[PDB]
């Protein structure tokens, strides 16, 4: 089985930034309702898809009391407590972040052992890749992963 | 066996919207010259990709009197005759669509229906999710998708 | 194993553009310190992430003399040694170009050609499709890949 999901977020000065479940130093950081952590959500939407779960929007409304608040990494969780209980095995992820700033060069070592942590995947399966927008998309984060499973 | 496709296109008012061979009501709709499904398209391009078949452009193109003013349907079946008749099987497809507008919630079971009928896919094996753009592409729809064959 | 990656570059006139490893008749070429391939450079990174080695930042800095003024082919055979090493077996590659010119469709020949021989994949199992921004980037490339591996 494979997923794939998508995350974008807007990027305002002088807000914190999360993404794979960390606070990172920055000058700029998500502009949401949410944490704004844009892999979280590109991931959890990656591994509802593998099973047609439908979609973070779907399942993690924040008129619900259960996810309204709560950091993105809830989110990830419950997905994979679902997709398991439906006998899933997740072998790898694949992402992609783009973002002009901050550089995440210095805390690839964290992050990754952040998803690999979360995942309960080894660093192998953990494939995590950092770009600009080279001025396409200065104001945002990106994310798009790749799950597969079984 | 796997591919990878992506399509967009521009939104303007007043258009009939066509996303996953359905007709969406909606304040916007695909300027093109076809019906812009961005949901077919791309994953007409994956399935045609996981075979190195060349891509939309080449092999329904509108100079050609087969394929010209047909519904992207058209196009989505003849990529998995193709195919079939190269020995695949379609196991899976995920895909993400991103537009800020219309929702495509009230939708989804329509949408999720559609794409289960036309590949010939049971429903968790069709991975559908939605995205807005966060203000990147207010007028475009967008769609990526992959495809896992045998 | 499956990995994805993506690269883009800003286009200005007057400067050569390579793709897919080939020197492409353009009007516009990649702003940029490397020689631009962004179909290049996201298959790297797509193979690179397949075996959570890095990206082509991390693996290929300027800084290091081996990797100065190089063509993008040579960091994408330093990443298939890399995980050849550690008994990769590349299956496929599927990948996406968006640019809204030039025109890829006359040079579709060549340029799947001249991946098949530097990934060592029959060109069944190269899957190249090319989109036009419609109106989104319009002096942009941008590319989108997967790879599948064992
Ligand atoms: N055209 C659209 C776009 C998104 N959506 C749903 O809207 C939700 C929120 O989308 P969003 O782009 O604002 O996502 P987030 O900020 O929550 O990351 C999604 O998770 C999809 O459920 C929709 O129904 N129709
Ligand atoms: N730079 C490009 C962009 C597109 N193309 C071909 O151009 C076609 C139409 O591209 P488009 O972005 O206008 O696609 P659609 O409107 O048909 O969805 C493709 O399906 C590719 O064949 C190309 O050869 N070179
Ligand atoms: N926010 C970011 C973006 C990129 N990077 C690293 O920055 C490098 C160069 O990014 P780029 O978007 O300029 O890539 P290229 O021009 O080399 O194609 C990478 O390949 C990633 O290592 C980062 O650490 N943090
Ligand atoms: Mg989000
Ligand atoms: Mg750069
Ligand atoms: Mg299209
Ligand atoms: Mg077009
Ligand atoms: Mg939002
Ligand atoms: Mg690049």
């Amino acid at each position: 089985r494979i997923g794939y999901g998508e995350d974008s977020h807007r990027l305002e000065e002088g807000r914190p930034l999360y993404l794979c479940g960390l606070l990172i130093p920055s000058p700029v950081g998500a502009l949401a309702h949410s944490d704004g952590d844009a892999a979280m959500h590109a991931l959890t939407d990656a591994l509802l898809s593998a099973y047609g779960l439908g979609d973070i929007g779907l399942l993690f409304p924040d008129t619900d009391p259960r996810w309204r608040g709560e950091r993105s990494e809830v989110f990830l969780r419950e997905a994979m407590r679902l997709v398991e209980a439906r006998g899933a095995k997740l072998l790898q992820a694949s992402l992609v972040l783009t973002l002009d700033r901050p550089k995440l060069g210095p805390h690839r070592k964290a992050l990754v052992d952040s998803l690999s942590r979360l995942m309960r995947l080894p660093q192998d399966r953990i494939g995590l890749t950092f770009k600009t927008s080279e001025g396409l998309a200065p104001s945002h984060v990106q994310a798009r992963a790749v799950v597969l499973l079984d």
